[PDB]
């Protein structure tokens, strides 16, 4: 756990422009691993915040007309500042509104990681694709979709699912950690977007190892939290997830990581 | 527990336009009973979302000028789509601002359930929850749920009084704003819902609250909230049937 | 615990205009001590809400162009209604945008408590450009701020500082786990509001009791045998606030004058 040690020591300022359902959970997840979250949404303070920040998360869960301009503006401010952007195109497949916005954003700014479930990333690369908010199952290959998305955007792609897929540069990786209770907790993937941002340390082209570690730290903590004897369900799980992220050590991480290339 | 089994299996898409204090808790309550919550607030996507959704919740807890037009617009889009609306007129009696807005909304769109406490519903129409709920039903021709010590439901020609739940619910900020969401989860795209679905929504919620508050690890309103979510997640037919408490009136008028 | 008993009995309507990360936790914190929170943000209902309310919290954690005017308007409405205001200038030192806004607000309205950490309050007074002839500890900063604003100052930190009228106090309760929970200080702003009972110039004893209740509850929660970290801490903090009694309070309070 190279990068996590550095997060706990350096306390990286991690800006989050995220959706209204998950702000509190995202901030508590970041605080638990030692990062310094800031949910700054005013374009007027983006320049000064971004100079000293290590990453920015943009998550469009609750996109409205009031957000659209601000989001484009702060993405551009981030590019000018060399601040890496993690982008979560939540439920992009569910509306033509979200598809058009995501297209505009990816034409207006370079992002450093694109993270979503299989249907979300599919809808990005194929605008006839369709979803609810959740992901169509049996999607074709998360691996094939991630590789196609990488070729199009030349940006690291993370596809979450039963198993998680990461594509960066010439490598593709499949990870197989976590718990089913994660899917019954509303912040989870939106929180993962924030955690990934916490691992970037101002690298606009992040090392795949940093992404692998972000996802594995999150999923291993979930795994362990769900095994706790006081985990009685999705309610009690969530405080335990945060405890487990706080205490996670090298030994547990190395014992539990499940990873495979190509 | 006819309806709850179906929610767990079908995973109904349940749109929530609700207040900024309760969004997270409402989404988690829904997820715990197997629904699929989506807090979509842009009128620009309402048409597409609503076509495939099973209900919409409108809760005005944190109503501001920025919400007013959007809410009226999406309620109209829900009506055009045949998507049932649950309406929570939060604190409508506390300001003329809310009274005027609720009036405009109910003049602009047909809703499928109106839910509040007694003084909220009273303030809508202008202690005795049953009478108030009947009066409100006559005016709006829409199912009324009034929450209180005992809960009242009026739909079509029936009125019912329910007596489940816990005092700790009143010391948790999401509770009733969550109940609005849960009820939306039980609608399955019926614009005129069966009273049995509303009875089940309310009883599931209150029975889970009862059982959560009896848990040995419940030490107060803090620990009660996670346990409430656990208990909604696990709630079974046996516990439901053992604990439900009802009282009742048939054949009312027009 | 004079004031806390009265909160549990009287159930004071406490209006919170606070940031989007902490609304729910602030409402639950207020509910747990017996207060009645209302997160009303429309200027259009402020006059009616404020007539019957006991305090207003204003916390600028997620300040945007859409908040600025509304916040100035409601502060003015609060002044006209005699409703006391607790003001949390979150991260004011981090941008010119926040510095200018906090200035505008404090030129536009009289607040009843100003709460922040040392570097927030220091940035407030450094930007007033009044401190001719001015390392600095919290006590000195709080006194400098009091002289400028003539308004109770609470500075949170390792030890907490309160300055009201001619007294300064240093408190030493709490837990490090508080710093690892995102609502905490923003919640303390709301708890302090809950203790004001419509006093625009609150007695320092009320402010002492607000802060000590909060920090003593945090202390006890963190000792609980089911507290395994910042996650489980938060629900136990709410439980502890709900059950906190006179005996625990008197046993644990740690307080020193100037």
């Amino acid at each position: 756990m190279n990068y996590l040690n550095n997060i706990r020591i350096e306390n990286p300022l991690t800006i989050c422009y995220t959706n209204d359902v998950v702000k509190n959970f995202t901030a508590n997840g970041l605080l638990s691993i030692g990062a310094s979250p800031a949910m700054s949404e005013a374009p007027e303070e983006a320049e000064e915040f971004y100079k000293v920040a290590q990453a920015l998360l943009i998550n469009i869960g609750t996109l409205t007309a009031q957000n659209e301009q601000d989001i484009i503006a702060i993405a551009q401010t981030a590019n000018e500042a060399g601040l890496p952007i993690v982008f979560d195109p939540v439920a992009v497949g569910a509306s033509t509104y979200r598809k058009q916005f995501c297209k505009l954003l990816l034409k207006s700014a370079k992002v450093s990681v694109i993270k979503g479930n299989a249907s979300e990333i599919l809808a990005l690369i194929d605008d006839t694709a369709t979803m609810k908010g959740t992901d169509s199952d049996a999607n074709l290959d998360a691996v094939t979709i991630a590789k196609k998305a990488y070729a199009i955007y030349k940006t690291a792609i993370v596809i979450t699912g039963k198993e998680d897929v990461i594509v960066q540069g010439d490598k593709a990786i499949v990870l197989a950690n976590g718990s089913p209770l994660l899917a019954r907790v509303t912040g989870a993937g939106c929180l993962l977007g924030g955690i990934i941002a916490g691992f970037l340390f101002r690298e606009t082209e992040p090392d795949i190892e940093a992404l692998i570690e972000a996802v594995s730290v999150f999923n291993i903590a979930a795994e362990v939290a769900a095994e706790n004897e006081n985990c009685g369900g999705p309610g009690t799980f969530s405080p335990l997830l945060l405890d487990t992220l706080y205490h996670l050590n090298e030994t547990t991480y190395q014992q539990r990581i499940r990873i495979q290339e190509v």
